[PDB]
């Protein structure tokens, strides 16, 4: 237990889990949604996927 | 030609074509018919294996 001649500082990372919280103004951004489309890719016999 | 000490029960199967007869009452069985239904396989560029 005898104490050297150096001194250590002694460096870690951490990992915490937050639980963040979102602000965004009125008209923030502008959203130019179009129509969805359909594909029919499974025709199947079973049943049809879209 | 002179025998050993052993002898044999030499076993073999025979097969046999046969001509069968078969019988079933009337109402015997119950069926639902589904439609018949196409489904494309190998979209070939020559000739598509449906």
């Amino acid at each position: 237990k005898i104490h050297p001649g150096v001194a250590m500082t002694v460096v870690r990372t951490d990992e915490i889990l937050s639980e963040n919280i979102l602000f965004s103004s009125r008209a923030s951004t502008s959203m130019f949604i179009g129509t969805p489309n359909v594909s029919r890719r499974e025709a199947r016999v079973d049943a049809v996927t879209f």
